[PDB]
């Protein structure tokens, strides 16, 4: 098989919070936190799918290299096609997260709980409790949090 270059840095911050440091040792990160708030809402233009989600990342700088690294993060979702999170897009000219990914589903959130365990390790598992549950999506700036 191939191997992508555009391997992040894992960081798990807490049970809800994660980090993946851009590859390459980039001055930037993309920020996971797992919760139940919803900040975003369905729009005509910010509806996306694990395909096109590097599309919630379009004004951002470099933004080649996040897509790279989504790309890595999602390996073996994206070709799941059981695996259908709403994802909403979000302002990030406005301050809204990059991205909101609805996890509510048992399942969605199991899946996204197995990869994250097998990037950062043991963690609480969320999907134990059952009501809304969300995985929200940003760049951050990295000052050596590890
Ligand atoms: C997890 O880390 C974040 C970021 O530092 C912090 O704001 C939050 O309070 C922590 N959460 C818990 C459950 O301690
Ligand atoms: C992703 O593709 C779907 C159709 O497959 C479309 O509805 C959506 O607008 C696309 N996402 C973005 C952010 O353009
Ligand atoms: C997430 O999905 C659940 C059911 O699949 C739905 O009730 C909820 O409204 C969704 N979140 C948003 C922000 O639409």
């Amino acid at each position: 098989s191939y191997i992508t270059p555009y391997v992040p840095m894992p960081c798990m911050i807490n049970d809800t919070h994660f980090l993946l440091r851009g590859p390459f040792e980039a001055s930037w990160a993309i920020k996971l936190e797992i919760t139940d708030v919803t900040t975003l809402v369905v729009d005509t233009d910010n509806v996306a799918n694990p395909t096109n989600i590097s599309k919630c990342f379009a004004n951002n700088q470099d933004e080649r290299l996040l897509g790279f690294t989504m790309e890595w993060f999602l390996s073996g979702l994206e070709h799941d096609h059981h695996f259908t999170p709403q994802i909403i897009c979000g302002n990030v000219s406005k301050g809204e997260v990059n991205a909101q990914v609805n996890i509510t589903m048992e399942d969605h959130c199991s899946q996204v709980f197995l990869k994250m365990r097998r990037i950062f390790g043991v963690f609480k598992n969320p999907c134990t409790s059952h009501g809304k549950q969300n995985v929200l999506i940003s760049v951050s700036n990295w000052t050596n949090q590890c």
